[PDB]
């Protein structure tokens, strides 16, 4: 479905890329997006897919647009009932982020690290003697939701229902509309926020519920909308990213062996994997008519600014599809750039590093299940549909 081409858009800039179903997704999702960086493709193009929108294809422009919040607004960040905070905001933004940093900043992640390891260990040990798993379902999906319950001081018994609600927001089975799933999340959070307003702990919800905004107490509406984002922001991104990384390690024994031999390289490897298997593609909306790098943008045009593409740009990193854990400068915008830079980036890195450290020492040798062709999916958060892995349980190390 190709939306009618707006009069202000010149035909030479038209490239009908579909962010939800790119051509040759079969070759890998990053590769599918990287078509936008072929030499015949301009730095800024218009697609008639998905309502019609601009796409910045190079890291320079992606970074610039994210820095220029006055022209490129977050009021409409998705192509093509959402009310989470502080996503859709462009003074308030700063205070909400400051409050979120209080609950997921480095000192919190540092305190949580060993608990993250103990969770990783328990999951891996549960899988280890089987000699197979679907990594995405059996390790990746249960992990970040459990980390959120730790962060937010919520009981383990609440996981199935909360997981169901967040699953309906991104992959509905039809039982709930997005609005219904969101409201049920709020029905869950509201009593807890109220309770911890009056009797706080040191968990994330307690800290949020007692925050201040513009010199007055954070409202219940503001607090639930922040807690909601802290929950959903760290689920599909981590699930899918872990899956891309493990798929790669399964298919590249030489890279796997490098991390087995030199575990001290795992933090640097994490960063290089974040670049190579970057997965988010958000956008902005034009606040006014604006000429950007020789291209006339119109007030209200949407522009896709794919975080994924900056680090894949050969102008930012040489031989960008190659994975090299020793890169001296790993340039990427995997966690975003500018005023909405991911608040969960420190927690996410710790989850990744802990996962790789524990998997590589317990199950150092694993492969893709023979005959399986790994399928990717594309959209705002690109991903791995399933990741069937196999290993010999006699090569593994028991707890
Ligand atoms: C590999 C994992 C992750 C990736 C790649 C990722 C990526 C991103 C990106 C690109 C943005 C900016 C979106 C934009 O500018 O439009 C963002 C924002 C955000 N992230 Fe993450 N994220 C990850 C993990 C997490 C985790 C674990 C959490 C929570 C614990 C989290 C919470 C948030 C929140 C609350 C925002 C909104 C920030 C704002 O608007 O001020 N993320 N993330």
């Amino acid at each position: 479905n190709l939306a009618p081409l707006p009069p202000h858009v010149p035909e030479h800039l038209v490239f009908d890329f579909d962010m939800y179903n790119p051509s040759n997704l079969s070759a890998g999702v990053q590769e599918a997006w990287a078509v936008l960086q072929e030499s015949n493709v301009p730095d800024l193009v218009w697609t008639r897919c998905n309502g019609g929108h601009w796409i910045a294809t190079r890291g320079q422009l992606i970074r610039e647009a994210y820095e220029d919040y006055r022209h490129f607004s977050s009021e409409c960040p998705f192509i093509p009932a959402y009310d989470f905070i502080p996503t859709s905001m462009d003074p308030e933004q700063r205070q909400f982020r400051a409050l979120a940093n209080q609950v997921v900043g480095m000192p919190v992640v540092d305190k949580l690290e060993n608990r993250i390891q103990e969770l990783a260990c328990s999951l891996i040990e549960s899988l280890r003697p089987q000699g197979q798993c679907n990594f995405t379902e059996d390790y990746a999906e249960p992990f970040p939701i459990r980390i959120f319950m730790l962060l937010a001081g919520l009981p383990e018994e609440d996981i199935p229902h909360l997981k169901y609600l967040t699953d309906q927001m991104t992959r509905p089975d039809g039982s709930m509309t997005f609005a219904e799933a969101k409201e049920a999340l709020y029905d869950y959070l509201i009593p807890i926020i109220e309770q911890r307003r009056q009797k706080p702990g040191t968990d994330a919800i307690s800290i949020v519920a007692n925050g201040q905004v513009n010199g007055r107490p954070i409202t219940s509406d503001e607090a639930k909308r922040m807690c909601g984002l802290l929950l959903v922001g760290g689920l599909d991104t981590v699930v899918n990213f872990l899956s891309f990384s493990m798929e790669f390690l399964a298919k590249s024994p030489e890279h796997r062996q490098e991390l087995i031999e030199r575990p001290e390289r795992i933090p640097a490897a994490c960063e290089e994997l974040l670049r190579r298997f970057s997965l988010v593609a958000d956008g902005r909306i034009l606040t006014s008519d604006y000429e950007f790098h020789g291209v006339q943008l119109k007030k209200g045009d949407q522009i896709l600014l794919p975080q994924m593409l900056s680090g894949l740009d050969e102008r930012e990193n040489a031989a960008p599809m190659h994975v090299d854990f020793s890169r001296q400068k790993v340039s990427h915008t995997t966690f975003g750039h500018g005023s909405h830079l991911c608040l969960g980036q420190h927690l996410a890195r710790r989850e990744i590093i802990v996962t790789l450290k524990e998997w590589l020492t317990r199950i150092p040798d694993f492969s893709i299940a023979p005959g399986a062709q790994i399928q990717h999916k594309s959209g705002i958060v690109s991903g791995v549909q399933a990741l069937p892995l196999v290993w010999d349980p006699a090569t593994t190390k028991a707890v």
